[PDB]
């Protein structure tokens, strides 16, 4: 059941912004590890005396990495005279965020028809304002409201080329890496209490709820279910400590837990990423035992051939099924020093009309199947 | 003239420590860009609840990357019960350093015969103490005094395997990269006033002075001239703004300007580094004009063949000569967001007895020769 209750017109995920201590080193690491190209910059060389911002792209996926300069470089500026390309940026907020949480996502940005209307409707419906709507070069409008913890939901709308004040990256520094990642599928938050978090976000967006292990969760979705925002809470008192609780402890509270990146060829993406794990890229969680891939024949034997199942086993890929589609997924180890944010690589098969959002679910069935596999491999 | 006036026995450079916001991403970027292997760690997985520290090695070169965890993880600890592997570490100092200077060198570490005696003699001779001598597992002693700005000179001595509490890195995560870098040749500081900086450092070490462009500089050296610590000050009032002054502005004061890394085969190192510049590694300063390499025939035609001169031209390598040896060198663009710290790759030819320290100088003649080359190429 999809009541299509969005309180304003939402299009697609637009970008994810990481707040960093040094944007250069994080962006270069991510570029090589994920196969994303350097496509735009806003920094000292573009006249920005406030923050260094670097944009990586793969397909429609946009990752922005931002760090503050010394405040002394811009001490004479005021907001009317700022050289910052992102007017919501604040030195103190960024330093406070990074000292509190470490490397992590500050903004989940969605493209909307009208960022000023989106902001006004959200705040009229309970959203806590973070940055009021600001029109950039009479071309783009940006506004921000609080999502959870110190993460903001950023609205971007275009009258008619990332943002004004960003420059295209020169082709010499713009090596055309591509491991097959094409877009953001979903962005997941961890909170101490799921109920109040869901009520708050669904309250100001009109997003609807989309259709033992240490977590309870729920998924909020836009009208066409292309913007997907799951939220998790921990389950206490279990034998094994909840990984959601571990997140909250090491992150100093609520924040973004994982980004799921859709691949157009998850086999190629994982081959390319795994080749680079020990040479500057990303590590992956330990692979399931062979009993898992043996049991996959009975579960997904009508969707994947035996060869493709064998290809899943080489790469450590997980498979899950809903009533409408099938999910291939795998998880990285945490992206930085703290056991907090990580990345999921996903590919979905089924639900063709284009492919509808959330085809195959989010893999919650893999908890029990991994468990059964571990017990079976112990035998 | 070498008066051999060291006030305590100094051996060699031991390691360089960077203070980071996220040590994982910086260390992974540096590993791929410079061809250094992950060799040791001290972090949550080794019981360290205080800081994450990762050691990269290439030959005798040791780069350490350290970042703080949330103070909440260690809030119940006191110094007698600390889980930190580097007892001088302090959360507040590290956050203050990074917010002030950005990514940069906190410690220049030299191995000495007795770190406690080195500390006591230094402080008795004017050194400002930073961290008193601490014996680690009855095996290693570490102590720190201020060098310039917020950079410390760290003394390490071994009774008889980086530091106690560091664990060797498992071979799966330890990919054997190697682009030919073998050791630290020199470490250079930028200060506002050279005189007082030299007097201070030479005062407490007994290091001696080793044998138009925007800088004045001088080099301090240990007895065998294997530890080399140049210091620069800006020259004001020139047409072009001093790059030393630019450093001081963007760094918020004095600090380490560049690390010069000796290669056993600078041609291989530069081929390997340049292949990776646009895929996560390091960029290099713009190459000199072809008139430079034409003029090199008359300057170094007796040391390098025409083919090897042509190889220098492909890779953008600079060449300088002293009275005793020849210097091949090249400089990276800044390592992070700010126009502050960069790296020099160096190889020295001549002065064989082993090779004596500082063979060929430090390349100051390349200022005039680059200038002449630029005017000649304008023609
Ligand atoms: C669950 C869940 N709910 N929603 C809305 C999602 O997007 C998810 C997941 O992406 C997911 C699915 C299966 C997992 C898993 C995750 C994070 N992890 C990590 C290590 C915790 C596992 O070990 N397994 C087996
Ligand atoms: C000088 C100097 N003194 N000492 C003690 C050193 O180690 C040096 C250098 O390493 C050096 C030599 C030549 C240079 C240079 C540097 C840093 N730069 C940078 C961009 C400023 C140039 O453009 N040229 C031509
Ligand atoms: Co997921
Ligand atoms: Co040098």
């Amino acid at each position: 059941k999809n009541p299509k209750s969005d309180k304003f017109k939402v299009k697609r995920f637009h970008h994810i912004e990481f707040w960093c201590g040094d944007a250069t080193n994080v962006a270069r690491r991510f570029s090589w590890g994920l196969g994303m190209r350097f496509s735009a910059k806003s920094d000292l060389s573009t006249g920005n005396m406030v923050h260094a911002s670097y944009l990586l792209t793969s397909g429609d996926l946009r990752f922005l990495f931002t760090a503050p300069y010394s405040p002394s470089l811009s001490a004479g500026e005021i907001k009317p005279t700022t050289t910052a390309s992102i007017p919501s940026f604040d030195h103190g907020s960024c330093r406070s965020f990074f000292s509190s949480h470490g490397l992590g996502v500050r903004a989940v940005a969605i493209e909307v028809e009208d960022a000023e209307s989106a902001f006004s409707i959200s705040v009229a419906n309970g959203a806590i304002p973070s940055s009021p709507p600001i029109v950039l070069n009479e071309a783009v409008t940006i506004a921000e409201v609080k999502l959870y913890g110190d993460v903001v939901l950023r609205y971007v709308s275009y009258k008619a080329e990332f943002l004004p004040g960003f420059e295209r990256v020169e082709d010499a520094s713009s090596f055309p890496l591509d491991y097959g990642i094409r877009r953001l599928d979903h962005a997941v938050g961890n909170v101490p209490e799921l109920g109040p978090a869901l009520t708050y976000v669904a309250g100001f967006t009109g997003f609807h709820q989309f259709a033992e292990s240490g977590l309870n969760s729920a998924v909020l979705a836009s009208n066409d279910e292309m913007v997907l925002l799951p939220i998790n809470e921990p389950v206490h008192g279990t034998k094994r400590k909840s990984q959601i609780q571990t997140y909250l402890e090491h992150n100093e509270g609520a924040g973004l837990q994982h980004l799921a990146l859709m691949s157009e060829d998850i086999f190629r993406t994982l081959r390319e990423m795994r080749k680079r794990s020990s040479i500057g890229g990303f590590d992956f969680m330990p692979s399931p035992p062979p009993t898992y891939y043996q049991n996959l024949k009975k579960r997904v034997g009508d969707v994947l051939s035996d060869d493709q199942i064998k290809e899943c086993e080489e790469l450590g890929i997980l498979v899950d099924r809903d009533d409408q589609g099938t999910l291939l997924q795998i998880f990285t180890k945490p992206l930085g020093d703290r056991p907090t944010i990580f990345i999921e690589i996903i590919q979905r098969v089924g639900c063709m009309m284009y492919q509808s959002g959330g085809c195959g679910g989010f893999g919650k069935g893999n908890f029990s199947e991994l468990f059964k596999s571990i017990e079976e491999y112990e035998k």
